[PDB]
């Protein structure tokens, strides 16, 4: 169940409960085609240099380097808070303001890769994700986009695979199995 190829990614989806026909149907769908393009554009729109990264309303970029890292606990609590705050802490510290705002951007957008070790931690060690969306205000959702500038050929397939996950609404079912399958390969 390690992920070294496209078919391996398919296997993980199947073992998550998505049937191969549904996966293939979505893999080749218009919506998924459109989602891979938008994942790429949205990264380009904020001039994304790397992951993990998080942006609020196309306006603000979370700045974990300007956060209290005394310990893990305090850091996770402050990160989930800055997200709460901005979705309603001084500029240049816990967050920065984008020069040219991205209109039409999701309320809260995280960028990640199944290849990125700090992304695996953010998601399944620090639980930054779970922790921010447990404090996220009502009517505000967290979106996650996969980036294709990591992992070569396999990275692009994972970006299209994620588009399928979003297309079918099975993000919660495959996130962990996908992180595990790629990180095990490391």
């Amino acid at each position: 169940q390690t992920i070294r190829s496209a078919s391996d990614i398919r296997d993980v989806f199947i073992n998550a409960g998505i049937k191969g026909e549904e996966y293939d149907a979505a893999w080749n769908s218009f919506v998924v085609k459109s989602l891979v393009a938008q994942q790429e554009k949205a990264a380009a729109d904020v001039q994304l240099r790397g992951v993990p990264a998080m942006f609020v309303n196309g306006k603000y970029q979370l700045n974990p380097q300007g956060m209290d890292t005394s310990n893990m606990d305090v850091f996770v609590q402050q990160y989930a808070d800055t997200v709460k705050y901005l979705s309603e802490y001084e500029d240049g510290k816990q967050y920065t303001t984008l020069e040219k705002p991205v209109a039409g951007a999701p309320q809260v957008l995280e960028f990640f890769s199944f290849f990125c070790p700090h992304c695996y931690q953010f998601e399944e060690v620090l639980h930054i994700s779970d922790n921010v969306k447990k404090k996220l205000p009502e009517g505000v959702k967290m979106t996650k986009y996969h980036v294709n500038f990591m992992g070569g050929d396999l990275g692009k397939d994972l970006t299209q695979a994620w588009a399928v996950a979003m297309a079918l609404g099975v993000e919660d079912k495959v996130t962990v199995p996908l992180f595990e399958g790629v990180q095990k390969t490391l």
